[PDB]
């Protein structure tokens, strides 16, 4: 069909809808008291994505005639230097919309106004290097390493209960990545639970397949086999052969494990029982490319694949039992560059809030090693930059300022939405934040345990000095996107 | 009774929209160029009305179910004590509303967020105490009778082009009017006719009324009759029915009775010497013939209006049945005739002894627009009044709202816990008044605002928004002033409620029904 | 009888959503820092009328189907034998029946869980010289006079800016109406000139009449005259007509026999020295003349009520035909004149012999919440009456509400059978008053709670609810009481009127009596 | 302050289109070649008038709602 | 079969109409302060695409029955 006829103020308003639309489920999102969603379509997409972290459900579709989806990609981009915190880039660039009403109050040229963004580029910048804040990170740190940006990453998810431990784990998890390589081959994975701990860090890759029942429990002096490719009774006896050939090349080496991404053989099974070897099927390639660089690897061939050809890790293999349930363990890596890390939780299927939450976890203290730099969290930042940036627009010659000082007082929202879910009154806490915060003191944050106002540093909570310079460079342009369009050239089947 | 339920929010939301709607129609009214609404009605009224002054069209007109009409008629109190200057007040209140949708998102207690009215008590300090205002203003005055204050109201005012002169002569017209005997008897005409002057000043009262085509041009040392009582007779309160009499003979006394009525406005109206006579309603016809011959000049259906203002004139008179005339009625004796003015005849009443009463009447180009010196002529009578003995003004052209505003963000942050939300969102109250003027000089607001805070932010009270000039300059000397009590008045009025309920700011939200 | 079909859970529905609805508009009504209140309304109401007072917009109108109206009639009885201070006994009426939820859940017998009330009785007993209070108000008093419930009772309204001191202003006026007779002949009329102090009191009664421009300015030694009869003379409702006369010349005798009327309203009038004429009804426009010259001030078209009010304050009289004068009529002589306050012209009656009827005058910064003044000095009259006679009030700002809540905890689990379950659940309700008090204030209500539970179980009276501050401080020093008698009746009636809404199939309209 | 209320440019187009309704009747008016032009109109007016002088046929009527009649009368 | 009925002066208009509305989304990319714009569209597009350059985007796409693709072509 041929029809959506629109122009001029009705074209600008399908930009309008699209950022109010968004910034409503995004807002409680931000601080101690998220709120879990929930959302399920069908085919692919399996069954359980229960979203806290608004990045990765508004990524992974595009559901609806308006258009919004570009500016959501954008948010990516983001998140792979950086990202989350928490989300509220979208919220930024949602708000400055509703100025839009004004602009025809304005009545010239749009045009004249969206230069205020690159404007608000340099605002992000001049927000960024100047206004002090924590100056630690210097590198492992024993005590300032974690318990951090985490806890408030992980405050806007319920699971901060138990899981607020969790986090505090995750920094050991960079310290380990930090180095040679770069933000590669970490791999984690929630398993429901029941233990204090929560959570047990493995120091290899983590896996989930079995054979079959029957097998030998446990693996050591481990050799690990990959492999890419999966008269009538001497055809029956040639059978016999392709067991003969596999045992008698696995025998020698002591092979301990065998692993293949793709269907097994029923008659080889048999065997690996006997012999003392633990085989999997159809494992997932991912974790396999992952477990190449870990373990050294190997070529990966037709059955001449063993001995020399192949390499094999030693450490220990083991299927364990983690808290209830049991998954494998690759571990002991010898080269170090690549790591797993293994969380657990209460289970409510809001547990699967780390299945994503950790997707932002992941970014965030891999980030921190590379940095050397962090700023205070608990809105600290957030408050502290609203004082200077208040100033800031009078600053600049113009244009600059109308821009820079509606963006100025966007931070206000922070601090009010981080004790908003607290569960304490927003208005009293808006007034004495600021306060702290003028006075001079960057330790002083928002303490939410406390329902008041605190030392930030005494709680813990610090966030990754990226996380604020990349976000307000980006925040204006996805912002911008939206606003300067005026008419979205297109044809809606649908 | 009945109809209209409006509870919480959506009751919050009425107000919201009132003050939003108000504000963009008063927006292009304000500063050295402002732009002119022009409206017509039915049922009740002639014809197109366009008002500049925001508070002359507001108190008339109460066009729909949104909840503003209360707020407007505040306004009117500050005119008899103050008003005009420019109309800024009604922009002030409105804004304060904005600030409430990102209440919302709080979502706990507007009441703990509204710290800032006692916050906004300083406004009612900080705004109208710092900086010093004018001093003399001595008697009479030379130069300094006008070319500043008046004009200012004027120049927001889009008559300018000639008006400017307009406001320069209302002055001359409160001089008269000062000393002792109240403000009133002050009448005010425009003419359909183009000249450089655009006005013409009278020495006393303009009617537009002729007795018939016959009776004397001009009359001198003239002597004036008001009757409240029309001169038709017939009727009389019982009728005494239609009679019919015993033969034509009597029939012919009821003529003659006629007569006499006829006898008794000559026979005592001539030891008078009466020049002129007016009447408010309908005028017999006998009188009218006599009254030519006499050489007396007489007002058929003249407004009530005019009849009071002029017995303050000429000393009054107590108006009652045809004994009104000689000692009973005082007239005054300068010069009493029809002159035509431009095109159209005009009856001119002059030279009165007393002199605590004048009129002035204008004249002009003939356009829609010329009507526009109607409202700018309104608004200059009370400015005038008020800037004479208030011997306190502030800087306009938004002078004063930029430097409020800085100060008003430094009051945020340094009050600590829950006093410091309001305040700030107070603060920012004054930032639109900048960009309001701005819009309407056809320059780009948004690079004015940033310009304009730095020139505030250095100390010169007398740096403020020049319109013709696009930027910033020096408000001083193009003589734009606030009276001091316009500004005093409002704050208190935004504030005042305000405080006490919900104890604090950010306001009103709707009650019970 | 019989139409309205609802029965058992629908029709309790009828009941539940009247008590729901009425309570968040008058929730802001209860404490220091209530709102003030907008309506609006069509069919001859004229104005919107604002009032916080939950009585008086009650009262006035029955907006729809659902039943609420006869409930609402009540409160007024509670009115005249005390009626105000701050409005609650509706609020607590209806948070009993949402608990009714719990009740289909439990389906049983509705009347079975009305036990309860029955043991209300017993807390209502048990909340008398229980709760501990203030004695004194002696008689007249020194400093106790007021600056206390007046002020708490104002202070939910949005005037308490410059009325605070309005009502400080009032029990002045209770002291002189002390006596028997309680409420007789007190009148108060808004100004709408501005004062500082906001309010005159009148030592007589105040009017707002004119006989005409001409008569004597003021009068001494007055006489007074009122007349049931009217001054015009002729069509009655038998009709003289609109007559026949033979010759026009006896058409003048009628006109004579007007004269006589005047000539007896004269020569009477002369003897006693008659300086004012008060006539309820349309006057004669003859005698208006005569009263000119005589030095006699007559009102035309006086108010009934006003006039009866004045009968008891000059000493009364007998009202009749024209020999009314003299004996029959007794005038009381002080000072009778018409004053000019500070703008709208009124007459002023003053130095009354009996002093048991007098008139209160307010004045006002001026708008909406002026005329609230109106609204407030009806509740400030009551509640001061009330306070002498009982001799006995209450700690107010909940400060009584908490500490029964404490004592009837135990009571529940104590009592046999169905006497536990309703006790327990009548316990609860005390809770949310502390709850409604604190959340208007501008304080965190959850917070409240607790923090005042602690201060009430240890045994201080006087600790109570501030809303100002946000948590709990002393009543007694603030001046919050409420009279002993607004407790005694509130707690039977509460629980009479709660314990027959279950009982009853349909609701509908009023008539009892 | 509000009547019948159109904003800048729709405001605008008001006064425009007063002038240019005018413009094509007056034209045929003028010079040597111009031409008569007759009007007739319900109620109050009888039939036809012809008025070769453009300034006596404005000033007669004030045809409908837009804008124009002050400008015509000067 | 038959819904739009247009001749002489209301054809001029839709290509009149062709010619304003791509102007707006043109001239705002012009000069050295100009904007970008992103397409969705469907089948045989990989995904959308955001274009500055009036040229790449009017060759790329015919999307409705007004004439504009040919004057864009040249």
């Amino acid at each position: 069909a041929g029809a959506d006829e629109e122009r001029a103020e009705t074209a600008r308003l399908s930009s309008f809808i699209g950022a109010i639309a968004i910034g409503d489920l995004v807002k409680s999102t931000l601080g101690p008291k998220g709120m879990d969603k929930i959302l399920l379509s069908s085919g692919r997409d399996a069954s359980l994505m229960v979203t806290n972290d608004g990045a990765t459900i508004l990524k992974n579709i595009g559901v609806d005639n308006p258009a919004a989806k570009v500016l959501v990609d954008m948010s990516r981009v983001q998140d792979d230097e950086v990202g989350d915190g928490t989300t509220s880039v979208t919220v930024l660039a949602a708000e400055l919309l509703r100025e839009a009403e004004s602009l025809i109050a304005k009545k010239i040229h749009p045009q004249t106004i969206i230069a205020g963004w690159r404007e608000a580029t340099k605002a992000a910048r001049q927000a960024l290097l100047n206004s002090a804040v924590d100056h630690g990170s210097d590198e492992v740190k024993f005590r300032q390493d974690l318990m951090n940006i985490a806890g408030t990453t992980l405050s806007s998810k319920l699971l901060t209960h138990h899981k607020d431990h969790f986090t505090k784990l995750a920094v050991e998890a960079v310290l380990r990545l930090k180095g040679s390589g770069n933000l590669e081959a970490i791999h984690v994975i929630k398993k429901l639970g029941g233990s204090l701990a929560d959570s047990y860090l493995d120091e290899g890759f983590l896996l989930d397949k079995k054979i079959g029942v029957n097998q030998p429990k446990r693996i050591e002096n481990a050799k690990i086999l990959i492999a890419n490719t999966g008269k009538v009774a001497e055809i029956e006896h040639a059978e016999k052969e392709k067991m003969k050939e596999k045992v008698e090349r696995i025998l020698k080496h002591g092979i301990n494990c065998f692993i293949n991404r793709q269907l097994i053989y029923n008659y080889p099974e048999q065997l690996f029982g006997a012999a003392g070897v633990m085989a999997i099927e159809h494992a997932d390639f991912v974790g396999v490319e992952r477990l190449a660089l870990v373990t050294g690897g190997e070529i990966a061939s037709t059955f001449d694949h063993p001995e020399l050809v192949k390499l094999g890790s030693c450490k220990l293999i083991e299927e364990v039992m983690i808290g209830e349930d049991k998954l494998i363990h690759f571990s002991g890596v010898a080269l170090g560059e690549a790591c797993t890390i293994v969380l657990r939780g209460a289970t409510q299927q809001i547990l699967d809030e780390a299945e994503r939450s950790l997707h932002d976890a992941l970014c965030v203290l891999a980030q921190t090693v590379k940095d050397s730099r962090t700023v205070y969290g608990g809105g600290c930042s957030e408050m502290l930059m609203a004082h200077a940036v208040t100033q800031l627009a009078s600053r600049t010659p113009g244009k600059e300022a109308v821009a820079m000082e509606s963006y100025a007082k966007a931070l206000r929202m922070l601090p009010t939405i981080i004790a908003d879910n607290a569960g304490y009154d927003s208005a009293d806490l808006v007034a004495q934040l600021r306060a702290a915060h003028s006075e001079g003191k960057t330790t002083a944050g928002l303490d939410m345990k406390e329902g008041t106002i605190g030392d930030m540093s005494v709680l813990g909570i610090t966030e990754s000095f990226q996380v604020k310079r990349q976000v307000l460079l980006s925040a204006a342009e996805a912002a911008e996107v939206i606003l300067r369009v005026d008419n979205i050239i297109k044809a809606a089947p649908r």
